[PDB]
């Protein structure tokens, strides 16, 4: 389904928003059907966001299948992150070309003309606010171009018309550059041809001013202001829904960056190596949240994507099993087990085999693992944790993990419990206790 | 790559697990690749969580491509309820046909002169804690089998070992009906292909006591004990493992179900049909979690999933777009314009087009969808949200939804604002209201 101009070596990614080097990575994990479908949903072709979404389809090698569920969530925010630069300076050189056409008075009589033309038998001048004073940037929101199509379709008794055949399916290709474009009822093969080469213009963002019908010519008339008055509303329609889109993209982004930060600690959770990478994002985001309302954040999507990428890379060179979700809902099971622990029983006993395990072999005594009233803690696990010698005795990256336990319902009301985490750091801990053969107390008398 | 053992018409659900119905519905929307990957990462093939994960790729159908995002997570939760509750009778199985080898007094002197034949030679008695009485369910684990099988490997200075030609890669074939299973040093190329059979059979779980080649011939006495000394404990190993691997399910999937309540909510912002069916759901999880520790959670398991997947048909009928990410970071925008607004401008003004708004024409007058002191309410988008007459004025099922904005970092400590949102029900109503010409006022007051 991938037309073959979308095609391109770095998927896509404009130069600003990803490094090569980073669009490289993506190249490098994805199998190529993946890679192709990400090109497309990255690509110049404005299109609703709920398109890209069907489009972006993030598969990865088996290689890197180990770490599939930060790359999908980093990769998709770099795409989003992507659309929303790229489509803001093209939107603009959209709107710059289209202003064009009568920024001119010369150029705007010529057009009073031709309404005043080809509504020579309208019931009223509906056709001043609604086409002639509408053709900008805010001019044509969908509910008044509906109204507008309406309109310019009633003036088909002022003239003869008689639509080529088949015109219907001849101006499907008025989509093969731009998605989010809504096709109107063309009635002539010959301007659905200049509207073709005006609309590819339109998405590569070429220097070239837009041509009609009813300026190239005089020949019949009314039905080639009737075509170019489609081709007019429809354009600025559709340029209308690139901002929209925009402004879609934009406040996905935010909730994106926000809720991966949890996704980030947790990794660290499983490599605390990247502690410093971590922070480094905290502040990142702190800084993007610290901004008034009205500003432009992409300088801060621009760091903080690039920092992602960090993360993921080295994610990836662990060759770890990164299973957020997995570790989150382990990192519950240990507080529930610490709640419920016994008096003669500390952390030490609950996160770590006795010294003197391997000599135990009876059967109503569980080793550690399998005992409900022990943890077992899947970072002692070599697939879910690994740390240098150096960090091995660093305190961690946190933040506030918690999540809602759905406890009852009130008629509408879903009532729930929030269950508040806060000895998480002991199985951090307890991992590295673990590794390299120390007491709980050992590792945290790295006080430093 | 996919054995064909494992190819299946219900994606090798236990019946008891998920309905045949259900089972077709996951056929119907997956590409071919896609379903045979789920047949193997949910088959009767031992694998760690990390393994199950890394062969589970979920994969809709162009077609179905619109509600992936939930199609994902409840199919992946149903793949580890259903080998947990496999594993559970299958792992119950092994341990009954391997305990039974040795369940007479016959049979433990036969093994008693085995050990004594093989460990003639040994320094102390270690075989006897670490192998002849670990020969059970919590005898063997990761720890103790790499001290038993290097206790075991000592003994070659006490028979002619002449290793088979080609046995290390010949023995690679007892990983094909488990993938937990770790393979060790033998020998013996008669002794791989008895203990090929019993691991086979270990896994489908056929009635059939396994074979051990010095209780089944008489020849080269020493060297047969020593192979299955390493096949006993390799396997008792192995059973150790799926007990952990169970646990490790349990664990991960009470988190899944526990966070997929907010992803149903979300749902239901956009098809408030399935209020009804989510107000249930909340009432199932409520059950589970109202179990006191640690009793079997399968029964609820069951009624959760059957649930979900309820919610699943209904989404992908619909079809409109399922993207609970999208919605929720839509839910945050509104909440922070509301905040914004004062007092002149009420949720009507904030969330629905003014009434003759397709007269307004002024280019410095942004509509309401690119306006950023008004709602772009996505849930007027006809991709996004639908309704049924009986149900549009019916208050949603909602419950609290907040999101952690990272905000400032001291040392390794991440500090975050909780906000909490209020009022989310209004963007359901604006929608309603968008969708049936009706004022925000026109449709609150027929709630209940």
């Amino acid at each position: 389904n991938i037309p073959t101009f979308v095609l391109d070596e770095n998927c896509n990614f404009i130069p600003d928003v990803l490094s090569r080097a980073n669009a490289k990575f993506i190249k490098e994990v994805l199998i190529r059907d993946s890679y192709n479908a990400v090109c497309l949903a990255n690509s110049f072709i404005p299109m609703a966001t709920q398109t890209v979404e069907q489009i972006l389809i993030i598969i990865t090698k088996f290689k890197f299948s180990r770490s599939r569920d930060l790359l999908m969530s980093v990769f998709r925010l770099g795409v989003h992150i992507n659309r929303f630069y790229a489509g803001k300076n093209q939107v603009k050189h959209m709107i710059t070309m289209m202003k064009s056409l009568f920024d001119t008075e010369e150029a705007m009589r010529q057009l009073d003309r031709a309404l005043m033309g080809l509504f020579v038998d309208a019931r009223d001048n509906s056709y001043m606010p609604l086409i002639a004073l509408s053709l900008h940037e805010n001019g044509l929101p969908d509910s008044k171009f509906i109204k507008a199509v309406r309109l310019i379709q009633t003036t088909v008794n002022s003239f003869h018309n008689r639509p080529d055949a088949d015109i219907e399916q001849y101006a499907e290709k008025l989509r093969a550059y731009n998605y989010l474009y809504k096709i109107p009822k063309y009635t002539l093969k010959e301007a659905v041809d200049i509207y073709s080469d005006n609309l590819k213009d339109l998405t590569i963002g070429v220097n070239k001013k837009p041509t009609l019908l009813f300026t190239s010519s005089d020949d019949a008339y009314l039905s080639h202001i009737y075509n170019d008055l489609l081709f007019l509303t429809s354009t600025w329609n559709m340029i209308y829904n690139c901002k929209k889109e925009i402004r879609r993209l934009n406040t996905w982004i935010k909730y994106e960056i926000n809720s991966i930060m949890e996704t980030a600690v947790l990794v660290g959770f499983q490599l605390p190596d990247l502690k410093e990478t971590i922070l480094d994002l905290a502040a990142l985001i702190s800084n993007m949240n610290l901004v008034s309302p009205d500003k432009e954040l992409f300088p801060h999507y621009k760091l903080i994507l690039a920092k992602l990428f960090e993360i993921c890379i080295f994610a990836t060179k662990a060759n770890i099993c990164i299973l957020p979700s997995f570790i989150k809902g382990h990192l519950i099971e240990f507080e529930d087990v610490l709640k419920r622990s016994n008096d003669d029983e500390d952390l030490n006993y609950l996160l770590l085999k006795s010294r003197d395990s391997d000599d135990e072999y009876d059967e109503d005594k569980p080793p550690i693992q399998v005992d409900p009233g022990r943890v077992d803690n899947v970072l002692t696990d070599s697939d879910f944790f690994n740390v240098t010698p150096e960090n091995a005795f660093s305190s961690i990256a946190i933040m506030p993990i918690s999540y809602d336990k759905t406890i009852d319902v009130e008629d509408n009301e879903i009532q729930v419990l929030e269950v508040e985490m806060q000895s998480l750091s002991a199985v951090v801990y307890g991992a590295v206790a673990s590794k390299y053969g120390l007491s709980l107390e050992q590792v945290i008398r790295k006080l430093n």
